[PDB]
């Protein structure tokens, strides 16, 4: 039976790397991975390099596509130095490694000879402020579709892909657990934009951001494995993030392995798991490429969307 | 504020026709329109011709796109005489003229110099048989998402776009109001496939048909105007379709204008309107091109998706 997909194991996937060059040191790579992520240069070669290639083969191809509409409408032509921004989306559960994958990807893509302006934006900054969240009674739904100002989010990406000179996005603080007053991230007509978020790939009664993606990634892994990464990281943060007195979570630093595990699991059980099951996972089918990571965080399976 | 859309009035739209040739007589056009549709050669020139152009500009462009993935995967190349089928979807309410628009489009596209194999398939044949509908208690939800064997529908389109030599689809009888036993529509690797249906443009927790469209159309019009076309056509069918003794609706032929109007409205109120409002209209935002028709069935506004 025919399928819209094609799957590989790392062995099959790596052979598609070809000549793509590795332009990242093992040290640069470090400042790119988040706590708990195992990414090393090898994985960047057998997995991220082919991927970088695929994306580059499509950037050109995807443009012939907008050219047509421009030609059809009988408009000016190029401005080879201001084409239509290539939008890439990275989706996946909390603690699955999206940020690592997105930062690495941005590092690889920016380090290509064109030296493209590759901007990265997370939907974090599009959550509603805690005050506003409390108003709607959503302080325990942070991450669910309704906890984001999607109108703003959509306005943003649309602006960037429609060729605006610059666009602004609010900024979220993981330290204070809230939106930073007056903080803004300005994006100036990038060549490529990477939007990272749990709910980037979702669809709805209104034109959404997933409808503006030219390529998409879904970082996947077993649910019990992700809970594990989540709990584990929670305990680990007792001495890194939580250790800071300014942290909205400083009280967890004192917890014992045992209590921390109990706490980490309750949050996972009442917030992140339900959201992953009800909102995130149902979007996985639409991702151009799904990266299957096993229990050790290693990506060794991939599902590509050819149709 | 930037938008993913661009709108035109017929005046602006017609100028994009250019040189596109009219290869249809006023007589050929006739056997293409359904009862009540006002389409004439003029509209085919000021509206359908530009559209035919746009589509042709994209067929080429859309292919450079699959080429890339083929090149990336390091596969054989062309077979210029078996490229990836261009899938087009035509959505819209019951009685809005989809079938006319789809048949005309197919006529125009087939009559292009390449003389492409342009097949047209309606989702009608993918409804569940009345017996099966009765089992699920859906005899009054015919047209709603759940009244279709979408797995089959998806299997079909996927097969055709994945390059199969041929694919089969069941056949629906408007006369007997049910699926025709043993009837099948065989589609052989067309160059272009047009899928016509109320719910073609919808999205869901699973990869769907709308996800395989390379271009899409949404025939629109005011809701009170469509009800009008529906009721009006119901009465008109008393002497055409319903007049046949074999019709599952032959009993309506006898109705008086007044009773028929009462009946037509109850069906519209309890079936077609709810479905249009709850399922069809919410998909309009995702259509590549929306054709706004006014009360006289004339299309004089269009909304194009550039993003
Ligand atoms: N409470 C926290 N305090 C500080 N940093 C955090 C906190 N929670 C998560 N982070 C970091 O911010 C990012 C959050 O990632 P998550 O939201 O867990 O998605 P993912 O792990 O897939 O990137 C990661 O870099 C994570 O290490
Ligand atoms: N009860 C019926 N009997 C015979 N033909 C019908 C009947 N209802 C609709 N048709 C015809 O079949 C097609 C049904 O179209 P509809 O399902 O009303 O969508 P649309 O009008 O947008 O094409 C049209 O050609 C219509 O004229």
């Amino acid at each position: 039976e025919p399928s819209p997909y094609v799957e590989f194991d790392r062995r099959q996937w790596r052979a598609l790397r070809m000549s793509t060059p590795l332009a990242l040191t093992e040290e640069e790579l470090v400042g790119l991975r988040g706590l708990g992520e195992q990414i090393d240069l090898l994985e960047v070669e057998e997995v991220y390099l082919p991927l970088a290639r695929l994306i580059h083969l499509q950037v050109a191809a995807r443009q012939r596509l907008f050219a047509a509409t421009a030609e059809f409408l009988g408009e000016p032509q190029q401005n080879p130095d201001r084409p239509v921004p290539f939008i890439i989306g990275v989706a996946g559960s909390v603690a699955v490694g999206k940020s690592t994958t997105a930062r690495v990807l941005q590092a690889l893509l920016a380090r290509w000879d064109h030296h493209p302006r590759v901007d990265l934006v997370t939907t974090d900054g599009f959550l509603y402020p805690n005050a506003e969240l409390q108003r709607r009674n959503l302080m325990h739904r942070k991450g669910f579709p309704e906890s984001y100002n999607r109108r703003a989010l959509m306005r943003f990406v649309t602006s960037v892909k429609s060729g605006s000179d610059y666009a602004c996005a609010p900024v979220y603080s993981h330290l204070h657990y809230d939106i930073i007053p007056g903080a803004e991230q300005v994006v100036r007509h990038p060549d490529i934009l990477i939007l990272e978020g749990l709910n980037v790939l979702q669809t709805g009664p209104t034109l959404m951001v997933s409808d503006l993606f030219d390529f998409s990634l879904y970082v996947d892994a077993r649910i019990e494995d992700i809970e594990q990464w989540y709990v584990s990281r929670f305990l680990a943060m007792r001495t890194t993030a939580f250790a800071d007195p300014e942290s909205h979570f400083h009280h967890y630093a004192a917890f014992s392995d045992s209590q921390a595990v109990v706490a980490a699991r309750e949050i996972w059980r009442t917030i992140n798991r339900p959201n992953l099951v009800e909102n995130i996972l149902p979007t996985r089918p639409r991702a151009t490429l799904v990266l299957r990571k096993d229990a050790d965080h290693s990506i060794n399976r991939l599902r590509l969307r050819k149709l």
